[PDB]
């Protein structure tokens, strides 16, 4: 789990975020590789370290790969597999231009298998949306920083009345009594396949947070984007049954859109 700086070669800056700036690297002159150079204050770094390993053991081709990390200096760096396209959010909102709509359920079915395997190990994502997916040269779309918000030190965004909790991508029962489940993790499915099938808007957009949580709280849901066909967003829709044993598994989720691939 630990890799010696030594053997990485920084190339480019990709951009900053939340948690760091990454850069672009080789590891041993020969393998690409993300950095990210943790943001001092924003991690339970001692915690992340010693666990470490239990995410590096997530091994799936639809997630995005943990190689280690440097720890034996300020800041520590978080090794990755490389995804040149960068953020899902981002990269739905350029595909505007150019794009078949059979590439928007391909997507949906990337995430999906990626979901169905945290699913089988118990392990919850808790942050599933665009913005934490990430794209490779080929297009394939990778879930990214799952599990990570258990080790963010600031309550603003981890606590459900936190001005920056994701709300947008929350259930009723995570809203309201900070529920999680795989059941928490199948609501943010749906709404990350309303964004990818709306292009990348943001979800309830004429709402403010608290107004949204309110919204959800009364039954009401997304609409069914254009792009979407009827079969499409009754998956979706499904993710949003107000009762989380009424969802249905990423295993069911992922067997439904085969089907849809196989039909349209
Ligand atoms: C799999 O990783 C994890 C799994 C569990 C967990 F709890 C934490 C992590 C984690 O902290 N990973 C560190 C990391 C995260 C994202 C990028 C990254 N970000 N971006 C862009 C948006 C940008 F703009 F930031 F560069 C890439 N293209 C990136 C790229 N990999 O090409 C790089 C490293």
């Amino acid at each position: 789990w630990e890799i010696d700086p030594k053997d990485l070669t920084f190339l480019k800056e990709l951009g900053t975020g939340q948690f760091g700036v990454v850069k672009y690297g080789k590891w041993r002159g020969q393998y690409d590789v993300a950095i990210k150079m943790i943001k001092e204050g924003s991690m339970s770094e001692d915690e992340f370290i010693e666990e470490a390993k239990v995410m590096m053991n997530l091994s799936h081709e639809k997630l995005v790969q943990l190689y280690g990390v440097c720890t034996k200096q300020r800041p520590i760096f978080i090794i990755t597999e490389y995804m040149a396209n960068g953020c899902l959010l981002n990269y739905l909102r350029e595909m505007r231009h150019r794009f078949q709509t059979q590439q928007l359920l391909e997507m949906c079915k990337d995430v999906c298998e990626a979901m169905e395997y945290l699913e089988s190990k118990q392990f919850l994502h808790r942050d599933l949306a665009a913005r934490n997916c990430l794209v490779n040269d080929q297009g394939v779309v990778k879930v990214s920083d799952f599990g990570l918000s258990r080790y963010v030190l600031d309550d603003e965004y981890t606590s459900s009345v936190g001005s920056k909790f994701p709300v947008r991508w929350s259930p009723p029962e995570v809203l309201m009594y900070s529920k999680f489940s795989s059941k928490s993790d199948i609501w943010a499915f749906g709404v990350l396949m309303w964004e990818i099938y709306s292009l990348g808007k943001m979800p309830y957009e004429r709402f403010t947070n608290s107004e949204t949580a309110e919204h959800i709280a009364q039954g009401l849901r997304l609409y069914r984007p254009h792009l979407a066909s009827e079969k499409v967003y009754t998956i979706m829709y499904s993710c949003w049954h107000e009762k989380a044993d009424e969802r249905p598994t990423f295993k069911i989720l992922l067997s439904n859109i085969l089907d849809v691939m196989d039909e349209e």
